[PDB]
C-alpha cells in the first residue's frame, strides 16, 4: 500500500551520461554504442545564442573541437554531425554500459524519469510528464542541458527527452533523441511563451483509481455522467478532453476497483465543481495529473 | 529553475540488491562485502508472524535454509547470524559492484531515497522523510520487504532504511542497518499505532526557500516573529517546534533570499492561519515538509 510519484530506477541512463565541451561551454551528453547525443547549442557562445546560425557555426568546428570525458577518461571523437537540434558525435569507443534502448517520442500525458546531470555526472532522478503545451517543469540549474528523459521496459531503455532550454517562465522545453523539439520551441535566445498548461484528465482519473485502491475514497459520489457531459464541465476547467481511447487505457483499473469509468468522471466532476474542501487524496491537496494509466498499473502491481 | 521532488540517482543501490528466499518467503536483501543484509521475518511463515520467537525459529535454519540469487547467479551462505531485525548472511563472494558505504541512523525530519524491489529487481525511486512518529509514507507491496533507504554524498551510500512492514493503518515501518525499528515497532503480525504525525516546520520552511528562489513570492508577508510565539502557533496546527538549532540550518537560505529565518516563519504563520486560498507553491496546495534545508541547498546549487 502506498502511492509514491515514483521514477524508474537510473542506473542504466547513469551509466551513459558523459560531459561534452566545445571551447568554454560544459553540458551533458548521452553515450550509446559509439555515439555521443548532446544539445547542439553546446557550439554557441551566449552571444551566438541570440540568433545562432548552427550550420555557419557548425563549419568553425572540428571532431576535436568536442572534448567528450566519460568518468575521468577522454573518449577520442572521429567524426560529427547535425540532426536536428542535436549533435551526434561518433567516438572510438562503444560504450560498455549500453543498455538495450530506444528513441521514442511520447505524446503530451506521458509521463518519463529524468536524470539531472551537471558536468555528466548525475545528481537526482524525478518524474515528469510532457505537458500538453509540451513544455515539462522540470529542475534544471545551468550544466544541466544535454540531461535525458526515459521510460524502462524490463531491461529496454526508451530514451524521449533530452533537456535544451528554460522559457523565461521558468518552465522547460526539449527535444527526442532525434532532436525535433515537443512543441514549436527552437533553441534560440528569444522570447518564447508556452501555450495553456491544461489537466492530463485521463491521468487524474488513473490517480483518483490508485486512491481507490489504497483505501482514499471519501470522494467517491453517487453519480455517472456521459463523456459529452464530464468534457463541458472538463473544457470550463482547463481539463484535457476525455476520448474512448482514454476510456479504454482506464479498463484495467475500471476492472480491479469495480468502479465505471464514468463513474470516476462524474466523480471528477464534482471535485472540480466542489473543491477539495480542506481535504486530500493520497496526500494531495491538487488533482494529479503526473501518473499515466500504465504508470498506477505498474505501481499497483509491482513491475520491475 | 524549477524545484522538484528528487531521489538520488539510483545505480549504486541497484549494484546491491539480491533475492533472498527462506523456504516459501522471497523478499530482498543488500549485499555489500561478502554479507547480505534482510528482515529476519523472511524465516517466518504468515503462522509464525503472529507471534515470532526469532531465537527458536533460527535454531530450524542453516546457512544453506538461505537462497541468495544476484541477477540470475546464486550465492553460497557460508554463515548466518542475527543482528537485533536483521539476518547477516555471509557470502562466499564480496559484491564485486559495493559502493563507498556507511551505515546511519537518521532522525526524525530526515529525508533518503528508497529503490523500491521486488525479487531482488529494482522497480522504482522515490523520495522519503522519516515521519516525526518514526514512520515513513512509502509505496510497497507484498515482496517489497529488504528494500533500503539511503542518501548518496558524492561516492558514498549511507544506508539509513530498510522495509519490513505496514502497519493496518498503511504506513510503513523499518530498521536502520544494524536492525534497530525506528520508533516502537516490532517485527509482528499485531495491532500497531502510530502516533502524531506532525508537520516537519524546519522542512517547510527549507521548501518556502526554495519558493522563494524559484520565483513564487506571492506568500511573503510584511511581517516577523519569535521563536516562542510562532511555535505557540506551530503547536496548535501539530507542526514540530522549531528550536535555534533549525535557524542556523536555515542560515545559508537566510543568506541567498536575504529574508531572516524568523520573517518566513512570520510567513508561514500566516499561511497555517490564513490557508492557501485556492493558491499554490510550487506547485502544491499543501506545504511540503519532505524537502529539508540541505535537499533545497543541494538543489538550488546543483550537487552530483
Ligand atoms: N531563458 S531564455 O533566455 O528564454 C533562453 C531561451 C532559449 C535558449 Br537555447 C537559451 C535561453
Ligand atoms: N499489516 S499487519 O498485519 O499490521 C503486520 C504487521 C507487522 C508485520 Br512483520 C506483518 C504484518
Amino acid at each position: 500500500s502506498g502511492f509514491r510519484k515514483m521514477a524508474f530506477p537510473s542506473g542504466k541512463v547513469e551509466g551513459c551520461m558523459v560531459q561534452v565541451t566545445c571551447g568554454t561551454t560544459t553540458l551533458n551528453g548521452l553515450w550509446l554504442d559509439d555515439v555521443v547525443y548532446c544539445p547542439r547549442h553546446v557550439i554557441c557562445t551566449s552571444e551566438d545564442m541570440l540568433n545562432p546560425n548552427y550550420e555557419d557555426l557548425l563549419i568553425r568546428k572540428s571532431n576535436h573541437n568536442f572534448l567528450v570525458q566519460a568518468g575521468n577518461v577522454q573518449l577520442r571523437v572521429i567524426g560529427h554531425s547535425m540532426q536536428n537540434c542535436v549533435l551526434k558525435l561518433k567516438v572510438d569507443t562503444a560504450n560498455p554500459k549500453t543498455p538495450k534502448y530506444k528513441f521514442v517520442r511520447i505524446q503530451p500525458g506521458q509521463t518519463f524519469s529524468v536524470l539531472a546531470c551537471y558536468n555528466g555526472s548525475p545528481s537526482g532522478v524525478y518524474q515528469c510528464a510532457m505537458r500538453p503545451n509540451f513544455t515539462i517543469k522540470g529542475s534544471f540549474l545551468n550544466g544541466s542541458c544535454g540531461s535525458v528523459g526515459f521510460n524502462i521496459d524490463y531491461d529496454c531503455v526508451s530514451f524521449c527527452y533530452m533537456h535544451h532550454m528554460e522559457l523565461p517562465t521558468g518552465v522547460h522545453a526539449g527535444t527526442d533523441l532525434e532532436g525535433n523539439f515537443y512543441g514549436p520551441f527552437v533553441d534560440r535566445q528569444t522570447a518564447q511563451a508556452a501555450g495553456t498548461d491544461t489537466t492530463i484528465t485521463v491521468n487524474v482519473l488513473a490517480w483518483l483509481y490508485a486512491a481507490v485502491i489504497n483505501g482514499d475514497r471519501w470522494f467517491l459520489n453517487r453519480f455517472t455522467t456521459t463523456l459529452n457531459d464530464f468534457n463541458l464541465v472538463a473544457m470550463k476547467y482547463n481539463y484535457e478532453p476525455l476520448t474512448q481511447d482514454h476510456v479504454d487505457i482506464l479498463g484495467p483499473l475500471s476492472a480491479q476497483t469495480g468502479i465505471a469509468v464514468l463513474d470516476m468522471c462524474a466523480s471528477l466532476k464534482e471535485l472540480l465543481q466542489n473543491g477539495m474542501n480542506g481535504r486530500t487524496i493520497l496526500g494531495s491537496a491538487l488533482l494529479e495529473d503526473e501518473f499515466t494509466p500504465f504508470d498506477v498499473v505498474r505501481q499497483c502491481s509491482g513491475v520491475t
